[PDB]
């Protein structure tokens, strides 16, 4: 519709970045998409799509694909921290982040993709924005568009201290791979005491598992950056928990993969300014708590992508975009919240217990995913 926009640089590969190249691709644009790692995040951890979501996979040709690669669990067991089993658990879908990610990014084969490009500066003008990557590359793009994460590189270059703050929902969340000592078969336990949760899960791969922590704490890891100050963080709040917990901790230095950090949400008034914009995480994060990034950032992407096809310019459908988003990234990050503060038991719950809650969470969620309408364009 509008011209002389074609060409658009969007930076990270993830969730967002891939799929907003998708759609701006089909509706005629001219994007390359740049990322400061080698390589794509291979693996990780287990993500959801809900609601509307789902409905851009579909529209998109990989709902299909994503069933096909999607989690594959037999069952949940909760347990106390003797070890006595409590109790067992044996259209939206569950789906490793590092698979989805794979299956966006072969639907945009077409399209230039640069890795270990990071980024040295941003200038914006009138009519386009120069880009200087930190290997000596400089290249003007009509509009830029960061795709690139919670610690967005770009957020921090492009906004001022004043047009956004992240905050901090009081929780820590920690992943790091184990041998699958316990010889779990497609099977997940957990134990839930004290506002921490423990977990132990083995899906795919019957020689590997996965360890998991989340907690409420008003401390804060010494350094929370470094990784050992992280580790020595969980040693604390960790040791006699119960069930596997010191064995975990033991492991913890054999992982490789660690990942740990404070839950967090971006807060901004506006995610543009000028000729630039963010999407996904980098903008609007829900925050792990909410199970609604991976949702939020597809939506993010379809809605930006809609509405640089429909309207005159790109100040207008910048404009649309954080009008349409915002009631949804309120009521994601709203739930995020609640999670943060109302969600983990002080003791372990029975099944009748649990039921109850879980019915409860639904609710709530449904108010997050359902919050709005998905834009026809």
């Amino acid at each position: 519709m509008m011209p002389h926009t074609k060409k658009i640089l969007v930076i990270g590969a993830s969730i967002a970045g891939p799929a907003l190249c998708y759609w701006l691709n089909h509706y005629g644009f001219q994007p390359t998409l740049v990322e400061k790692n080698q390589s794509t995040r291979k693996g990780g951890y287990a993500i959801d799509l809900r609601g509307i979501a789902v409905d851009v996979a579909k529209q998109m040709g990989i709902y299909d694909s994503v069933c096909a690669m999607r989690t594959s669990l037999q069952c949940v067991r909760y347990v106390d921290a003797a070890g006595n089993l409590l109790f067992e658990e044996h259209d939206e879908v569950e789906i490793v982040r590092g698979d989805l990610v794979d299956i966006l990014m072969k639907t945009i084969t077409d399209i230039p993709c640069f890795y270990d490009h990071a980024i040295e500066s941003l200038t914006q003008h009138d009519d386009h924005v120069t880009v200087q990557f930190k290997n000596g590359k400089t290249e003007n793009y009509d509009l830029v568009i960061a795709a690139d994460g919670l610690h967005s590189a770009t957020r921090r270059m492009v906004f001022s201290k004043d047009d956004y703050h992240l905050r901090n929902l009081g929780c820590y969340i920690s992943v790091f791979s184990i041998p699958n000592y316990l010889q779990l078969d497609h099977c997940e336990t957990l134990l839930e005491a004290k506002q921490k949760l423990v977990s132990i899960t083995s899906d795919k791969d019957s020689t590997k598992a996965f360890a998991g922590f989340m907690f409420r704490s008003s401390n804060s890891p010494n350094y929370i950056r470094d990784e050992a100050s992280q580790k020595d963080f969980l040693r604390e709040n960790f040791t006699n928990h119960g069930w596997e917990s010191n064995k975990l901790l033991s492991l913890m230095n054999d992982a490789n993969d660690f990942y740990f950090d404070a839950i967090m949400q971006v807060k901004m008034k506006d995610w543009t300014k000028g000729r630039i914009a963010l999407v996904g995480d980098a903008g609007y994060t829900p925050s792990p708590l909410s199970g609604q990034g991976t949702s939020l950032a597809l939506v993010g992407a379809y809605i930006l992508a809609g509405e640089l096809k429909t309207a005159t310019d790109h100040v207008a459908a910048f404009a649309r975009y954080n009008e349409l988003l915002k009631p949804y990234v309120e009521a994601n990050q709203a739930f995020g919240v609640w999670v943060s503060e109302s969600f983990l038991a002080d003791e372990p719950l029975s099944a009748e217990q649990a039921e109850e809650r879980n019915n409860i969470v639904l609710g709530i969620m449904k108010k997050a995913t359902h919050a709005i309408e998905l834009p026809e364009y």
